[PDB]
């Protein structure tokens, strides 16, 4: 009906013409942010040559989380990760009725549109940028922001939860029924 | 200090590797949406070959607004449009302190990052997606939306105003202040 899908994507870099997706995860909530179901956490395999070309930053952080070794031993291709993720989404959503949500909205949707076209056409074109509410709250209600602390997050699903919790706080403190 | 830049971009299509910018305009407001200044409306010239390759949709709407004939007679290059727009922004903003605002946030920032790198590095990385508030209001306060009607808009600056007015309404009806 009008559920929301939340996704976390890790990539080898920022340029979609050169870089690729290496980890994705999905969580589906409803309109009032109560989670309907948690989706799969897929590590996509990329060629060992592509990983050696990443810059300092992406090599430091992806080796610090253990994603690089997961990619090395993964057998999952991009088309395969798309089907398993889309099979999860299709069970809880209708086509072209669910927007993307998170803090990397434009960054995620670039790689989604290029590397997973069937998933991107099942999603609705709209987005819910949680980051757009934090920048608005800086000017209109700065007193609210002291009462929220983003917590440590190590897994992909915990990254998604911390974004949903951030929007809960804007819902219960910044907005009006 | 705390100002916001608003931009309206028209392109020959959606793929930045093939398509280009043909019209841009800028308006700068402050934190509470009172407009500080209105910027230039530049029509960027592209080769006549590129315009003939646009699909039905982009050819129908850009010929319906008269942009195609403006591009044909324009002498302004992309680097030139960037300097005049950046000269306007640099007068009212500080570097890396002003985010983008509008309803085509991701779509505009793709072409901005590729075709105008000096402008994109002067802007702050953050955005204010007005469209993200309309989708949120659909679930949390649908009673608000009946009281707003997007009005007809024909120029580029009037397109920007209608986005600013949309955010005014969310400010004065959806949010909680002080
Ligand atoms: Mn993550
Ligand atoms: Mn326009």
């Amino acid at each position: 009906p009008n559920v929301l899908v939340w996704m976390d994507l890790e990539m080898t870099g920022l340029d979609p013409e050169k870089d690729r997706i290496i980890e994705m995860a999905t969580i589906i909530t409803d309109g009032d942010l109560r989670t309907i179901a948690e989706g799969p956490v897929i590590v996509i395999h990329q060629k060992q040559e592509l990983i050696d070309g990443m810059d300092e930053w992406n090599t430091r952080t992806h080796n610090k989380t253990g994603l690089v070794t997961k990619v090395k031993t993964s057998r999952v291709t991009e088309r395969q990760a798309e089907i398993e993720t889309l099979d999860f989404i299709q069970r809880h959503t209708l086509k072209n009725r669910a927007p993307l949500c998170g803090n990397s909205i434009c960054q995620d949707r670039r790689f989604l549109y290029k590397y997973m076209p069937e998933l991107s056409e099942w999603l609705h074109y709209r987005n819910v940028d949680v980051s757009s509410f934090k920048e608005v709250a800086r000017h209109w209600a700065p007193s609210i922001l002291s009462g929220f602390e983003k917590r440590a997050s190590h897994q992909a699903l915990d990254d998604i939860k911390e974004s949903i919790e951030e929007l809960r706080y804007y819902r219960n403190n910044l907005i009006l029924l």
